[PDB]
């Protein structure tokens, strides 16, 4: 039966920059936000704060959902691409712990808007939909009688 590619995105903000991070796709340096593939027996925040902290370095959970996207890539791929906000009071050190990710760089807004080399025409996007400042609760699309531990406190 069909069954989409789940993935997961987060918009980390700080100091009027956004983080992004650099991918080497056959040939090209392309830029994306700290995101991947949704696993088994896994919360899609819980997806969001480990594709955050393999790629980046950075531990931190995600604080609002933005939005999902519906698309297909051109490779034929259907993907269900969930985008999460991340507010940080301030800037902070970045480390990948993925071959996957070249370097990590903070940007602006207009960087990415106007950049040429983005993974997919949703980088840009979702700056559009976090500029936009609808934000809502992680609740709506949460979890429900969830077998695994999650968090604590």
């Amino acid at each position: 039966m069909f069954k989409p590619h789940v993935t997961v995105a987060c918009v980390v903000h700080a100091e009027g920059k956004f983080l992004v991070v650099e991918e080497t796709i056959n040939g090209k340096a392309l830029w994306n936000q700290p995101a991947g593939h949704l696993e088994a027996d896994e919360t899609l925040v819980e997806a969001a704060a480990r594709e955050l902290w393999e790629e980046t370095g950075i531990s931190a959970q995600p604080q609002h959902f933005i939005r999902m996207h519906q698309w297909i890539a051109p490779d034929k791929t259907p993907f269900l691409r969930f985008l999460f906000a991340i507010e940080l009071e301030q800037i902070c050190p970045t480390q990948p712990h993925d071959s996957d990710i070249d370097c990590c760089r903070w940007v602006s807004a207009e960087e990415i808007l106007q950049a040429s080399n983005l993974r997919s025409p949703l980088v840009a996007e979702s700056i559009r939909c976090y500029q936009s400042g609808q934000r809502y609760p992680l609740e709506m699309i949460g979890d429900f009688n969830w077998p695994f531990t999650k968090g604590v406190i």
